[PDB]
C-alpha cells in the first residue's frame, strides 16, 4: 500500500544533497550549495556560490548568517516549515508529484530514481522558487554539531527582524 517514494518519506530520518536554487524572474541568477536535514526538524542550507550564506533552521526559528557582512539575522517562525518537516508531510498527488500546504504556501516535491529530485514553491512575493538536488543521500549520518550555529568569533552583529 506504500509506493517506493512513499516508503522513502515514511522511513526518512536525514537527508543531504547538493542543490541548485533558481528564482524565476528577469534573468535567472542561480545559487548553488549543500543541504543537510535531519529529524526532528533540523535543516542547514550552505550557499557556496556566488554568495556565501548559511541558513540554520529548526521548528522555532531561522538564522541567516552572512559571513561577508559578519552579521546574522534571526527570525522566529510561526509555522513549522523546515525541509524535513515538509517532506514528512507530503502526500502523493494524481500526477505522481508530492504536495503539502503550510501557511498558504504549497510545496511540490518530485522524485527521480527513488530520491528527492526537486522542490518548488512560491515565495512571499509570489515568485517561483525551484530547488534541484544532486548527489542526494538518503539517511546519511550527519553529526549534530553541524547544525549548531557557532559564530564562531564575536564580531557578529545579531539582527532581529
Amino acid at each position: 500500500t506504500l509506493s517506493k517514494e512513499e516508503e522513502v518519506l515514511q522511513n526518512l530520518q536525514s537527508f543531504s544533497a547538493h542543490f541548485k536554487q533558481v528564482l524565476k524572474n528577469e534573468k535567472p541568477l542561480v545559487y548553488y550549495g549543500v543541504l543537510k536535514a535531519k529529524a526532528p526538524n533540523w535543516a542547514l542550507w550552505v550557499y557556496e556560490k556566488p554568495l556565501k550564506k548559511e541558513i540554520y533552521m529548526n521548528d522555532k526559528e531561522v538564522v541567516v548568517y552572512e559571513p561577508n557582512l559578519f552579521q546574522a539575522t534571526i527570525t522566529p517562525l510561526k509555522d513549522k516549515t523546515d525541509f524535513f518537516t515538509i517532506l514528512k508531510q507530503l502526500k502523493k498527488q494524481t500526477d505522481g508529484s508530492f504536495k503539502t500546504t503550510i501557511n498558504k504556501t504549497t510545496y511540490r516535491l518530485v522524485f527521480k530514481d527513488g530520491k528527492p529530485f526537486s522542490l518548488e514553491f512560491k515565495d512571499d512575493m509570489n515568485n517561483l522558487v525551484t530547488i534541484t538536488f544532486s548527489q542526494a543521500e538518503i539517511n546519511p549520518k550527519i553529526p549534530n554539531e553541524i547544525f549548531v550555529f557557532n559564530p564562531k568569533d564575536e564580531n557578529i552583529d545579531i539582527v532581529r527582524q
